[PDB]
């Protein structure tokens, strides 16, 4: 169901798309991505757009790289526990202060700091002076998930709650009986009868409350959501604590709302669209009732733009050869653009690939000679602000054009729309609108990022009142405009 009668441009080329695909051309994946991104194509073979599913985005369930771990199904439990666990090669005591090695190998729950040394010359067959390789706790480890394996089957509480769970499930509970042994898990009894029952909103509330979970709360939460959610998304990017998990193809199309709204026009038009393309990665399953053939997969789409190289590329240039100053000014004016998108959208990742530059008395307008266009969006849109400022920071901060105080020409056409409530009353609904579509979506989440962005536009204001440069706005103190309810 794709219509856009707003945009009857965008509509054509999108008729364009799946007509092609019926002629059995179709979209191509770049491998210059690391994710689902495609080259859409017209009937002609040439590139009308860019297109992002969302199903095969990095945090994506269908993303071709991250499949062969889910092939694994259980045998990922050995990667897990690396993840929990980390690797020592020496001697060190774990959160309740018992002596540990290798990967999470408790050694002896003694005071003796030669307990645990002699425990451990018997496992590894030698005097290791508290000292042993990457290769035997490699051993080691093994031997230890073999045992809580063993363990959990020669249990009569623990074993049929196990045998009911999916490969994935499976994988969480032998985890615990990793860092508590069998015994301690039995315990839990309670949980186990729910878990079996299927039923995981119920489970995930009672492992909130254990012995466990309070002493180690930053691993115990990760395995809480393997058990709800079944899946490993709690074990992928669990750095980008600042982002949304899988909505980046909102964020694309998000971006491109605003700049409409904001009437940069950097934003190559982007929207939310539905395809099917015998190229894109289906499950197995979808792949066999096509033979009523493959289902529309949701995805950002964005045009394709022409004669556009990367930023990095003519700064370069312009460098050795400097820009007259009219031409260099229309380079000035697009950047402003680019800055008061990012900062709106608070985009978390922007570099030099990442945005385009073009260089080339009457009724009509001379075209322009230099011309900026921003692409790859779907990092944007944050719940929050990045823990550390220089860990996601906004790049072009550094570059000497930030330094040249906002323009005249930008105020006139941003601060009277920024300035109005009523608009960023109708933005905000606009994303709602376009955020709500989807299935994962979560009005609380919703609220941080407007937040955010409420925020953003309250410092972007003040910096273009005060006439400040892009360099001195970023400065500025980070700042969220929460509601109460």
């Amino acid at each position: 169901r794709n219509e856009f009668p707003e945009d009857p441009e965008f509509e054509a080329v999108v008729r364009q798309a799946e007509l092609a695909i019926e002629r059995c051309i179709f979209p191509e994946r770049i491998y210059q991505g690391s994710s689902g991104s495609y080259f859409v194509k017209d009937p002609q073979g040439r590139i009308i757009a860019v297109f992002k599913p969302k199903n095969e985005e990095p945090y994506g369930h269908l993303n071709p790289k991250w499949t062969k771990w889910l092939q694994k199904g259980t045998g990922n439990i050995f990667e897990m526990l690396r993840i929990d666990e980390g690797l020592r090669l020496k001697i060190y005591k774990d959160t309740e202060g018992y002596y540990t090695i290798g990967i999470g190998h408790l050694l002896t729950k003694s005071p003796s700091l030669n307990a645990a040394k002699s425990e451990l010359d018997k496992a590894i067959g030698r005097n290791t002076n508290g000292v042993i390789t990457k290769d035997e706790a490699e051993k080691l480890f093994n031997q230890d998930v073999d045992a809580a394996v063993r363990g959990i089957l020669r249990n009569a509480k623990l074993k049929p709650v196990y045998d009911s769970l999916d490969a994935v499930r499976r994988a969480a509970l032998i985890n615990m009986v990793f860092q508590m042994g069998e015994t301690g898990v039995a315990g839990f009894t309670n949980s186990l009868r729910m878990l079996q029952q299927k039923r995981w909103d119920e489970a995930a509330v009672n492992l909130a409350k254990s012995r466990w979970y309070n002493q180690t709360p930053n691993r115990a939460k990760r395995v809480i959501t393997t058990f709800r959610t079944g899946t490993w998304d709690a074990y992928k990017n669990l750095g980008r604590d600042c982002l949304v998990l899988n909505q980046g193809y909102l964020s694309e199309a998000g971006a491109s709302l605003v700049d409409q709204k904001l009437e940069l026009n950097i934003v190559p038009r982007t929207k939310v669209v539905y395809l099917a393309s015998e190229t894109f990665n289906y499950s197995a399953i979808d792949r066999v009732k096509s033979r009523i053939g493959l289902p529309p997969k949701v995805g950002s789409f964005q045009l394709f733009v022409e004669g556009y190289k990367d930023a990095d590329y003519w700064l370069r240039r312009f460098e050795a050869e400097p820009l007259p100053e009219n031409t260099n000014r229309q380079l000035l004016l697009q950047f402003e653009r680019l800055v008061v998108l990012d900062y709106i959208i608070r985009n978390t990742d922007r570099g030099n690939d990442n945005w385009l530059i073009k260089y080339d008395d009457w009724v009509v307008v001379k075209e322009p000679v230099i011309k900026v266009a921003a692409i790859d969006n779907g990092l944007a849109f944050p719940l929050k602000h990045p823990d550390s400022w220089r860990a996601y920071p906004f790049y072009w901060a550094w570059l000497p054009q930030a330094k040249v105080p906002f323009s005249q020409e930008i105020k006139d056409l941003i601060l009277p729309k920024i300035s109005d409530p009523n608009f960023v009353k109708d933005l905000e609904e606009d994303l709602y609108e376009l955020f709500k579509k989807d299935p994962g979506f979560d009005r609380g989440q919703f609220h941080k990022q407007i937040a955010v962005m409420r925020g953003q536009i309250l410092n972007l204001t003040q910096a273009l009142k005060d006439n400040k440069s892009p360099l001195h706005l970023v400065q500025m103190p980070p700042v969220i405009v929460e509601t109460a309810r």
